[PDB]
């Protein structure tokens, strides 16, 4: 048997308010979680996740093969050279089970200065036809702002946990420029399930996605109630229990860099499960030019022997590296 990872449920509601002592007590919880397995569930987050799951299902189950080509990223459709990040990520029956749809900041419009300048990692979102998916685009853009709000509150908690003022990260996380993404992932039930879409870990576990650290500052993740994630600890890989009422939070490798690995980016992997399910991450990314000066909360003077890294450089290279390591999703 596999042991259960310690993933505490933290009521994050004080991070939306003005009770500073209560926010400090949340921050302590975040600190403890981040120093232990690296994961926690945010509860009392205020987001309607049941509705998110329903609207996402309505999309995944009604989009057609024609629409998927028309929305496909460059990796699947050579005609779409501008779509590196945003669009549809196709399955390959008999070979690849997963499929997904990614979108970015809704404020990246054709007139946005970074779109005009053609700065890497910024793209204008692509959407299906409104008549075929009524309400979907509006729902998805409002969800971006709902989970942006939750993420801003969680960043106040991380900042306080590290001994900083509450806007230490959130001042870099702004609606006009954030590189944050939503990915609506469909993991399907398949009968038969093709062995080619199943990877095997060194310890024999059947996987859908191999070990990795997240390319993010933090990751704010909703998933269906099907257990699938595992975290590497000093005691081996342990199962993260599902909670389809909460958001699963962890740090990405930008947080590890900034904190000199005091808050590690936990290594985790996705087990293969033959079940129809959803995995809906929001990757909390800063702006392209955002630079946080690294520090070390374990050293008396707080200094670190790491160099500042702009977020845009981090993200463009991190996303390419993750594809190289674990495959195009
Ligand atoms: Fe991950």
């Amino acid at each position: 048997s596999v042991s259960k990872a310690n993933v505490p449920k933290i009521d994050v509601s004080p991070l939306f308010g003005d009770d500073q002592a209560a926010k400090m007590r949340v921050a302590q919880q975040i600190d403890a979680a981040s120093r232990d397995t690296g994961f926690f569930y945010a509860v009392n987050h205020g987001i309607n996740v049941q509705r998110l799951s329903q609207k996402t299902k309505e999309f995944h189950m009604s989009i057609t093969p024609e629409e998927k080509w028309d929305l496909a990223i460059r990796a699947y459709n050579k005609e779409h050279q501008d779509q590196v990040r945003a669009g549809y990520y196709l399955s390959i029956p008999g070979k690849k089970a997963v499929e997904s749809f990614c979108y970015l900041n809704p404020n990246f419009t054709p007139d946005h200065p970074r779109i005009q300048a053609k700065t890497p990692t910024h793209e204008v979102n692509v959407w299906p036809d409104e008549t075929k998916h009524p309400g979907f685009q509006d729902f998805a853009e409002q969800y971006y702002w709902d989970v942006f709000g939750l993420s801003s509150a969680l960043l106040k908690g991380y900042a306080l946990a590290l001994g900083k003022e509450e806007n230490f990260f959130a001042r870099h996380f702004k609606p006009d420029d954030t590189l944050a993404s939503v990915v609506l992932i469909r993991y399907p039930y398949l009968d038969p399930y093709p062995e080619a879409a199943i990877k095997t870990a060194a310890d024999g576990t059947k996987l859908s996605f191999e070990w990795h650290e997240d390319v993010s500052l933090i990751t704010v993740l909703y998933q269906s109630n099907v257990q699938n994630l595992q975290v590497e600890t000093a005691a081996g890989y342990q199962d993260i229990e599902a909670d389809d009422t909460g958001y699963l939070i962890n740090c990405g490798s930008y947080m590890a860099h900034l904190t000199n690995n005091y808050y590690k980016a936990p290594i985790h992997r996705v087990k293969w499960v033959n079940a129809e399910r959803q995995s809906l991450p929001f990757f909390v990314n800063l702006g392209y030019d955002s630079v946080i000066d690294p520090f070390d909360p374990r050293e008396p003077n707080g200094k670190s022997d790491r160099e500042p890294l702009s977020y845009g450089d981090y993200l463009q290279n991190g996303l390419v590296s993750l594809i190289n390591k674990n495959g195009q999703t």
